[PDB]
C-alpha cells in the first residue's frame, strides 16, 4: 500500500529479491491485467442505511475473521526479514486475520502453528503422495484450520525476472518443512479423505472448475491466477468472480485474490460476490518494516480502509456488502 | 475552467487549501472518472429548427433560474477569498442562478441568504435530531427555497491529500453556523416532516435509491459521487443518470454533479436527462479573481457556452436539450 | 498526407493561419474524435476476385468522377495560397474531382466555375432570404451543379485557437461573392423550389434528420459535425454513418467527411456506406505547394491510395467497396 | 522472441533490411493491429487434468509436425543471412517443424527441399498461367507436401517505409526460382487440379472467402492480414479467427499467423481454434545468429514455451487447448 510501503520495500530489498516477490510469468500480462481488471471496476454505494454498528467480521470454515481477508501463502518469507513467518503470523494472529502456512515456508508450520491465531495450511503435491498426505496430517495435528491445496501449479510459470536474475534461494533460507508433482482431482480426493478439514483449492479460472470443485467436496476455492505467476494470459480471477459465484450458488466459499490493494479493493471483490480475498505482495512489503509490528500496522490500515469503504458504501456488515452492484468502466 | 483559471487559482493559494479543493478520496479514481465519464458522451445534435428564440432558463422547485445550473455546496469558502459565501452568493444572485449555503459555511446562512437570490441551504445531519431539523428550520426561516439534504457523506471520505499535507482549518475560517452523525432514510422523513421547502438528496447514485427518495417524498436528487470525495471507487453519477432519469420518471427534479467544466458538459448532462447540474470547484477558482465579479465572470461565460452549445444541437429550450440522444464513446 | 504535407504547411503559413485550419471548436474533442473513430473501423478484405478493371469512378449528381471524393467547402483559400480558391478547382478538374465553391470564397463564384470542371456550391443562409436564393440563382446560373446547403452552422462554434490568436481576415482577403442568420427547414425548401439543382444538406449527423433530408427532398447529405469546428463534442460522422446509411435506404446520396486522410480512409467510408467523401484540411495543405499542381500532387496520391485499397479489398468498383464488411477495434 | 532477439537483428542488419522486415503498408495500422488483438485475448485456464503425457504434436496436411507451427513465407531470406533459406530450412527439419519455401527464395526450391524435413511451397501467382503450374509442379516433383497459394497478394501493398528508405533488392540478392498477376478463383481451381497436394488458401480474412475456400477444394486457409504489409486497416486474423473455425466446420485445416511472439500467443491462437500457427518476421530475427542453430534455439524456445502454457492451461494435447475458452481483455 502507500507506495512508500513498496518503495521502502524498493530500497531495503536486494533487487533480485524484490525481483522474486514483484514479478509475474511471461511478459507479466495477467499481473497487470489483475491490477486492471480491479481499477475497471465501479461500485455502486447505497445510502441513508442504518451503520450503528459497522462491522467488518465474517464466518469462514467455522470461525470468525476479524476481516474479509488471509493473508496469501507466499513462500520463503526469510527473504523478506529474519523473523520471516514468525513476524507475519503474529500480526495476523493480533489482527484477527487467518495466515496461510506455506508447503515451502522458511520456518516450519509447526512453529508457526504454535504462534496461534487462525493458521491455514498451503499445500504443494509432492511426487510421493504419502509424502502430501503426511504434510497434511502434520498441518491437521498443527492445529491448522483448512488445508489450502494449491492447484494451478502442476509446474511453476517461468519467471523472466529471475532467470534474467539468475536468482537462487540464498544459502541461509531453507525449506524448513523438508528434512514435487501435477495435483490431479483424483490427488483432491486423496486430500479430502484423509482430512476433515476444509479443503479450500486454490487457482481456480473456469467456471467448470468451480463446479467440480464443488462437486468434488471442497469447502472453498480461491479464484486467482497466482498473482501473474503461472500461465502468462490467464485470465484475472477478479474477471472470472462473479460468473463463478453465480455457478457455485453458494455451494462453498468463494476467495479471491490478485492484487487487491486497499479496503476499497477489498470491497470491489466483495461486491463481486466474493466471500473473503487473499493479500500476498502487499503483506511482504510491510514484513521490511516490523513483523509483529510492520505487518500490524498493514492490518490495521487495511481494517480501517475496508470499514471505511463499507460505510461510504452504505453496508452494516460483509453479506450488505456483497449484495452492492457494480459497473465496468474502462 | 480556461484552464488559466484553474492555474491561476494554482498559484494565488497556498499549495495545501488548493489541494484541500482539488483533491478527491483514496486513489481519487472516482474524481477522475467524472470527467472521463462526461468525455465519452458525444451529443447528437439536431439540425435547421428555429432558434429565434433560444433560452437556457429552466424552471425548478417553483423559480425561474436563468440556467441548467446552481453553485454546488463547498464548505469554508473563505479558505479561498476574504469574501467567501458572500462574494459567491451575490454573482449567483446577479447571474440568476441559485446559491447552496453549506451548513459548513465560513459566513452564517442568515447573512448569505440577506445577500438575496435563490438560496438554498445543504444540511449536514447532526448527532442531534433538534439541531438538524433547528438549521433546517432557520435556513427556512432565512429565505432559502430548498434544503438539499447531504447524504452520501455518514462520515467524511479519507482524503489522502489532506492527511499527506497536515491540513488543518487555519484559525481565521469557521464554521459560522455553529457557536455530526449519518443520516438515515428516517433522518429524511424528519426533515421532510420539518419543512414545506422541496428536500434534495444530495450523493445518490443507485437506481433504488433514487425510486426510495421519490417515495419518501423528495423534491429532488443529485446524483453525485461527491465530486470523487467520498466513496472511492464509486460509480460517476454521470454513469447511473441516464438510468435514475428513467427510474424517477419524472417523479422529481433529477440533478447531476461532477466535472462539469463548460456548457458543452452542461448540455451533455441535460441530454442524459439531468434537469440541472452542480458546478463546484470551478466556481472556487473563480472565486480567487473577484467575487461579485470573478465568479460572475465564470457565471457569464458559463451560461454563454450554454447558449452556444444548445444552439449547435438544434435546442431552443432546456427541454429540446433533454431529448437529444448521446453515443457514448471510447 | 504524408504528415511532411501538413509540416510543410505548418512551416510557409503563418501560425494564425495554420490555427485557423487546423483548429476546432471548445476543447476539440470531435475535431481528434474523427481521427479516432475512423482509426477504430478495420476493413473485411475479399479476395480472389477479378480485378481486372479495377475503377475509382462514380456516378454523382448525374455526373462521373474520378474518386468517390470531392473538394469539400473551406473559406477564403487566399490565406492559404496567393492563387487561393482557383489553384484547387484547376487541380479537381483536372482530377476529374468535383470542387465545392464557398459562399465566403476569396474568388467569385462565377470565376472559380468559369476554371470548368464539376463545381458545386456551399450555401451560407443570409439574414435576408432574397439574398441567400439570388446566390444560389447565381451559382446555377454560372453552371454550378450542386448546392451544398450547409446546415450545422445556425452560427459559428467558438474556437479558442482563433480567440486566443486575437485573428482576424487580413486585409487582402476577401469575400468576393459579396460587394447571416440560422436556417430551418423552410429555408430548405425555400432552396429546394428555387433551382432544379440537387441540393446537399451538408452538416447532418442524427438519423431522424437523414430521413427528413430525404422526405424534403434532399439530393444528399453530408453527415459531417463540420470538421469538430462546430459543435464540440458533436459525435463524428463516421460514426453515424451505417445508421443514416440504412435509414435512408438509397433515398439520397449519403457524404461522409471529418478526417479523411488516405485512400484506406475513403475505403474504410465507403465500406461504411458512403456515397463519397469530402476532403477538406489536407486539400489546403497540399495548397501551399503548388495549386494545378500541389493539390494535383495530392489528388493523384489519393487517387493511387483508393485504386491500391480498393483492389487488396477485392474492390473492383466502388459499389463492391460498399458492400465490404467492417469491424470496430479499440 | 526476447527483444534482444529483436535487438540483436536491430544491429547487425542494415537499417533499410530491418525495414523491410518490420514494417507493413501504409500507417502500419494493422501491423500494431496483430499485436494488440492477441494482446486483448486472455485464456481460461484448466486444472488439474492428467499432464503425464503433455504433447505438442499435431498432425496436419497427413504428416505430423512436433509443434502446431510452420515458418511464415518469408522472401529473400539471404537479405538477413548469407545461408538464408538453408539455415532456416535445416532448423525447422531438426525441430520437426514445417518450413513453407516461397516463389521469391533466394535458393532454388529443389535445394531448400533436398534439406528435407516438410517443406511446404508458396505460390505467387504468375501473369502467365503455365509458369504457375509449372512452379506447382515443380515443388511437387521436389517433394513439397502443400502447395501454400498466398490471395491476398493481387499485388503488393504500399511500404512506406521501404519507399522512404528507397530500398531495392541487393544486387547479390536473386530469385533463385527463376532464370506476376492477381490470383481468382479460377487460378485457385487451377491448382487444385493441377496437384494432389493440399492446397492452402493464405491470406483468408472474410467469412464467405473462408467458406468459400472449403467449396473450392482448399485443404486449409491461413487466417491472416500478411502482417499488416497488405491492406492497411485489415481486420487482424486473430480477430477472425473464431469465426471462420466456426464457418468451417472442420471441412480445412484453419491456420492464422501475425504477432506470434511466444508459446502463450501459440496457445491463445488454438484456444480461439487455430490448428496451427504460422511465425514470420522471428524466425528472420533468430536467422541474425546461427542457421541450423540460431533458428533452431529460437524454435526450441518456442517449443519450451508451447509445452509450458499448454500444461498450466491444463492441456494435455493441442486438440485440449482448443477446446479451451478465452475472454476478451481491454
Ligand atoms: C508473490 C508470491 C506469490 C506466491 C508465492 C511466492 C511469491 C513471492 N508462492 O507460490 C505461493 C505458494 O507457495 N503457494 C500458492 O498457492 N501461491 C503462492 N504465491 C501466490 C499467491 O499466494 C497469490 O495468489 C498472491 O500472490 C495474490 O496476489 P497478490 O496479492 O497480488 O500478491
Ligand atoms: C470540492 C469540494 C466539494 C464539496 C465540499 C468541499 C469541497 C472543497 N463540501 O462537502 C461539500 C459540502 O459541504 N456538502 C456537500 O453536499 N458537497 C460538498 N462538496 C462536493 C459537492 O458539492 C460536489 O458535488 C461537487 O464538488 C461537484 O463536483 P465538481 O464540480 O467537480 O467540483
Ligand atoms: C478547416 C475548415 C473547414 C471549413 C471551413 C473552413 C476551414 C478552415 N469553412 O466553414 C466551411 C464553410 O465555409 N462551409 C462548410 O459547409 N464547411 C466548412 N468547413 C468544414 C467542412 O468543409 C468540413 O466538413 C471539413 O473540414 C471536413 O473535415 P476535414 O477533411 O478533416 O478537414
Ligand atoms: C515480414 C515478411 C513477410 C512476408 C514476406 C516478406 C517479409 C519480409 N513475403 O511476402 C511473403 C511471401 O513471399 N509470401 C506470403 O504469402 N507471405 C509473405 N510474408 C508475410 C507472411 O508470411 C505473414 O503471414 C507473416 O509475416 C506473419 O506475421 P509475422 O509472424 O508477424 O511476421
Ligand atoms: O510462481 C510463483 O510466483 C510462486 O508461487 C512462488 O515462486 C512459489 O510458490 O514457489
Ligand atoms: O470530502 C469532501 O470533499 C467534502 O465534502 C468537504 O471536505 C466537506 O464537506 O467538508
Ligand atoms: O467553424 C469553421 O471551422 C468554419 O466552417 C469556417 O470558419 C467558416 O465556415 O467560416
Ligand atoms: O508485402 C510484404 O510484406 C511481402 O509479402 C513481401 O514484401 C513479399 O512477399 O515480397
Amino acid at each position: 500500500s502507500l507506495a512508500d510501503l513498496e518503495r521502502a520495500a524498493r530500497d531495503v530489498l536486494p533487487g533480485e529479491i524484490f525481483d522474486f516477490l514483484a514479478g509475474g510469468s511471461g511478459t507479466e500480462a495477467s499481473l497487470v491485467a489483475n491490477r486492471t481488471a480491479l481499477e475497471r471496476v465501479f461500485v455502486i454505494p447505497r445510502m441513508l442505511r442504518d451503520l450503528t454498528d459497522v462491522t467488518t467480521e465474517i464466518d469462514i470454515f467455522g470461525r470468525r475473521a476479524a476481516l474479509p481477508m488471509a493473508v496469501a501463502p507466499v513462500a520463503y518469507q526469510r527473504l523478506f526479514h529474519p523473523e520471516g513467518e514468525l513476524a507475519v503470523a503474529r500480526a495476523a494472529r493480533d489482527a484477527g486475520v487467518p495466515y496461510t502456512i506455506c508447503t515451502l515456508s522458511s520456518v516450519s508450520l509447526e512453529e508457526i502453528a504454535a504462534v496461534g491465531g487462525r493458521p491455514w495450511f498451503q499445500l504443494f503435491w509432492l511426487r510421493d503422495e504419502k509424502r502430501s498426505l503426511d504434510l497434511v496430517r502434520r498441518a491437521e495435528d498443527a492445529g491448522c484450520e483448512a488445508i489450502v491445496f494449491t492447484v494451478d501449479v502442476p509446474w511453476m510459470g517461468r519467471r523472466l525476472r529471475d532467470m534474467r536474475n539468475g536468482f537462487a534461494l540464498p544459502e541461509w533460507v531453507t525449506a524448513a518443512n523438508f528434512d514435487f508433482a501435477p495435483a490431479t482431482w483424483e490427488s483432491v480426493e486423496a486430500v479430502r479423505a484423509h482430512t476433515d478439514l476444509p479443503v479450500v483449492l486454490k487457482g481456480i479460472l473456469a467456471v467448470e472448475d468451480a463446479r467440480r470443485a464443488v462437486d468434488a467436496g471442497a469447502g472453498g476455492i480461491v479464484v486467482s491466477n497466482h498473482g501473474g505467476r503461472q500461465l502468462d494470459g490467464a485470465v484475472p480471477g477478479i474477471e472470472m468472480l462473479g460468473e463463478i459465484v453465480a455457478a457455485v450458488s453458494g455451494g462453498c466459499e468463494v476467495l479471491v485474490d490478485g492484487g487487491i490493494r486497499s479496503g476499497g479493493d477489498v470491497l470491489k471483490a466483495t461486491a463481486l460476490g466474493a466471500s473473503a480475498v487473499l493479500v500476498g505482495r502487499p503483506v511482504m512489503w510491510a514484513l521490511a518494516a516490523a513483523g509483529q509490528d510492520g505487518v500490524r500496522q498493514l492490518l490495521e490500515l487495511l481494517a480501517e480502509e475496508v470499514r471505511d469503504a463499507m460505510g461510504l458504501a452504505g453496508c452494516e456488515s460483509v453479506g450488505a456488502a456483497r449484495r452492492l452492484n457494480t459497473k465496468l468502466g474502462v
